């Protein structure tokens, strides 16, 4: 499948793309403002992510720094992001349909559209001004809005045993951006695409 990565932000970011335990295709690049990446994705990727970091500093090795959504301090992600991190989710091939998301579970960084550029389902976007919003107790000093597991480390927030419900903290992510997950346990804002479809992922799309 390909994923086109855009960069509509008047600033540079570093694209990443990772199931978790690998890389998706290289697992990051530098995007600056304007620029489009595209990447291929195996089909069948359970549990793949992309994201932006912000405020990177790479060596020519590729090794470095970002104020959000390090991944083990590389310019080619092969493990997540450290929060705080605007996600869009995927599962390819998952008995013949896809499903993508957008979550505020690890935080906001940077905005989000996450759509197919092929037919039969619709995109989700998370395009607020989260980090200009975002409440005092939740504002990252290294960049971005946490989410209040990051900060708190409660199971309430962390949603550790399976039962936890909506928070105040939760609700300002879900008011903000209505069609991301706000917390582990949200209604579900995950779309279905059919098997195989591509899609691009636009960072700032308004």
């Amino acid at each position: 499948a390909t994923f086109e990565i855009v960069n509509r932000c008047s600033y540079t970011v570093w694209a990443a793309a990772s199931k978790g335990d690998a890389a998706l295709d290289a697992g990051g690049r530098q995007l600056n403002s304007g620029e489009s990446w595209t990447i291929n994705v195996e089909p069948g990727t359970n549990g793949g992510k992309i994201w932006a970091r912000t405020d990177c500093y790479f060596d020519d090795s590729g090794s470095g720094i970002c104020k959000t959504g390090d991944c083990g301090g590389l310019l080619r992600c092969k493990r997540f992001g450290r929060p705080p991190t605007t996600l869009a989710e995927f599962s390819l091939n998952q008995y013949g349909k896809d499903y993508i998301d957008i979550s505020n579970i690890k935080g906001f960084n940077v905005p989000m559209n996450f759509s197919p550029t092929t037919r039969g389902c619709r995109g989700v976007r998370c395009a607020a001004d989260i980090v200009g919003q975002c409440p005092a107790k939740l504002k990252a000093p290294g960049g971005g809005c946490n989410d209040a597991c990051t900060v708190f480390q409660t199971s309430e927030y962390c949603c550790t045993t399976g039962k936890c419900g909506p928070t105040e903290y939760s609700r300002f992510f879900k008011r903000l951006c209505p069609d991301a997950f706000s917390y582990v346990l949200d209604k579900p804002t995950t779309v279905t695409c059919p098997g195989s479809s591509n899609y691009r992922v636009t960072f700032c799309p308004t």
